[PDB]
């Protein structure tokens, strides 16, 4: 009845993502993750192994499912049936960007945008600053999914 | 199944207030209202007159409730069988202060809070301003619900 | 006899830059809205094309004129004849960024910038946004001036 | 013609003031400074000493005159024959505040607020904070003009 | 040879106090942890309370010692012959006034700030909120040292 | 005994980034200053102009040294057998992505930053701004130090 769609390039998903993901499907009836396609060509994971990761990642959520996104968000979003985004807040969120987009996004689509802080400790994780700091040999193991440090080390191996 | 707590003093409810309630009501099976009694006695509005502003605003959203809050919000939370707040952030909300509630929320009883963004044109009224505004002579009908109006035309005459 | 310049890159202008070109030419003698050249060629519309759209957007304010600005912000500004620049605000806008350039054109040039929030109704759109939004098929027609939405439109189509 | 007010409390006038001051009286015709009436009777300098501080101080300024404030900026400004309010930012300044008052103030006037950022050199001083730390024994008169350092040296002593 | 100087109220001390005792004990050769008094009279413990507790909190740490700051913050670095202070940063920190403060210390008496974020698992607590939260009966003791949680239970009980 | 690291592109060295050299020099037993390698090859000045601008600059600082810096901040200030690394703040500083990194650097290898507002008359330069004023004819010689505003007039001519 109810229904929340997380979206994101999840490049890959961290546990600051999986959080987000927990706490939507905690609240709503259904859950869908929206992993919209790299543009330019450019991302660390390709799109199979970006679904792979997030499904891998919430096989404990059982009213999550994972798909990918094509054009906009709210598009998506009313296509799912759904009229609510689920965005997580971190340390170094570009939060008034993410304003401006909600409040489009309510203009064109009537869709709303809830956001909510992600925990403490995945509070700084990000996917571009993890895989920067793990290519140059930090270990951000903690604050990402066994599925994705499994996909991580293999790469960097 | 489903729902989520408003908390406040609306004194008095704002049309501000009335979006983010609309939005609650629409994304989850039951809202509740929660107006907090007024600590040290210095409110403009008694609480009897907040209840009957809100109800009276509100009779559009069937699955909505108005209850007076008690103790700590989570507590109250938690009583109703939710473990969901919703917050509206509009122009001049201390959002930093919002975020340290909410961490600390989760911290001590689980309870998640989901913030969203108040419509453009509401996104300028608090309660405070538009009492501040009123007493001074300034026609602030257009942000605030016609019970309200009626009541706030009453106290100034 | 006062005077101040509006610069931007208006790719295309939109009503948030509309409504700051009312308040300007409200208060001071002169607008002068100054269309600055893009770098690396990157844009949507070409020159001659912003500038009809920013004409065709302003017929009901005769104290304004178009002009294509070269160079330092502050040298147009000081050509001009004027010593005042005058720049929206709105949800997104990088405020840091402004407050830099505002004290750096101060410094160099003497010349004083004034910020004014644009109307909340016209706060959340960009060129950028709407252009995006418009690209994937979004309707951005009530958030940009109708010779803009003619133009878009024929692109588009 | 052209006109802006720039009102405050003024306990006392800071060189940060004085700044702002000097950029309004030279973008526009004319510039009142409001000195608003203190509520509940707690400043440090009566009315009659906050004029004359901000007169002797603004000597330089030939268009500019000072008046006391009543009631809300914008009906003052409306009576002045204005619709332009001139505020300066600086560090501390709670320019979301600012922000929302200025929406309201637009909201039932229709008058625009100018905000401009304070020289560097002023942007850390503020009534409150200079009066605290004079009192505590600190030195800031380089940040006051000298008509408020011999006044508060003379409180002082 | 090197100094800091830690000041605040400590009405109770936290574990985002202690964390950063511990990293200015960790970079200065002796840190000062600075508590001042209590203007109009209106903490929940006396000085000497506050006192005991953070001695208590940090017998870890032989670097630092603890003493009662009276006047300007940086009189009191200057008498200990330091000329640097160290403050953390909390989610609910009103940074933009520690800013001016320190820059107002820097301009007064050339003394330095230093901020540094607390661990993010003690990045929502504040000695008010603490307060708050433990006097309508929820549980801080994982945010608060253990002589503190001590005295906390006496005086609830 | 007691060591900082200021990390940087330095593309060139501005007196905010000499004033927080200062700052740092007068508070620790060591500094040393490291110069990060540019990734794609797109600075204006090349590694060997960028350490000699920076020596060139800090004559003055005797327990300063300059060093090229590789990989990860972290890993350069544990091999300089430091734990501790100062950053500068200006005015259009990405505070939120310098807390977002300072807390990765914290959790990664126990490394504290400690941040430091620069002087308010040097708080709007930056490299980026610097370079791109003067290359469009702009007076920023007050900014920057003389071994500097040397290499710059040199290429510029």
């Amino acid at each position: 009845m109810t229904g929340a769609v997380c979206p994101g390039s999840f490049d890959p998903v961290t546990l600051g993502h999986v959080d987000i993901f927990e706490r939507a499907a905690a609240q709503f009836d259904e859950v869908v993750v929206a992993i919209l396609v790299n543009p330019a060509k450019t991302g660390m994971f390709d799109l199979d192994e970006r679904i792979a990761m997030v499904k891998e990642s919430t096989t404990h959520l059982p009213n999550l499912r994972v798909q990918v996104g094509h054009g906009l968000v709210v598009d998506f979003v009313r296509s799912c049936g759904m009229t609510a985004i689920v965005k997580g807040l971190r340390t170094g969120t570009d939060f008034e960007y993410e304003l401006q987009m909600a409040q489009m996004n309510k203009h064109i689509a009537g869709v709303d945008t809830f956001f909510v802080a992600t925990a403490p400790r995945y509070s700084f994780v990000s996917s571009s600053l993890a895989k920067e700091v793990a290519m140059l040999g930090g270990d951000v193991s903690e604050l990402l999914p066994e599925p994705v440090n499994r996909r991580l080390r293999d790469r960097l191996n």
